[PDB]
């Protein structure tokens, strides 16, 4: 029914990710559906127009444990558990969360 080339291309692009997930996740364990959907979302975010790369934010999301904090360097925050405060100080290395 749709004839315009741009609309058809957009429909194809959406259905590519949708059908890829439908075909693959039917063959994965339910715990691994979210991983593949996350990867597909990251692929679409890479391919989309008008959105930043978010390479630093995703890089942190993956390996923020690599951010080293010295023993005692992490301050104690009221109402926050020690591991929570550790994660907070690790997240504060990003410029967006400097005043976290």
């Amino acid at each position: 029914g749709v004839t315009d080339h741009t609309q058809r291309l957009s429909i194809i692009t959406k259905d590519l990710f949708q059908v890829a997930f439908n075909r693959v996740a039917r063959g994965m364990l339910h715990q691994d559906h979210i991983t593949f959907a996350m990867l597909l979302a990251r692929i679409k975010l890479k391919g989309t127009v008008g959105e930043p790369t978010y390479d630093a934010e995703f890089q942190h999301f993956l390996r923020g444990n690599e951010i080293v904090l010295s023993a005692g360097s992490t301050p104690r925050i009221q109402g926050l558990t020690v591991e929570q405060a550790e994660a907070v100080v690790r997240l504060s290395c990003l410029p967006a969360f400097k005043d976290l």
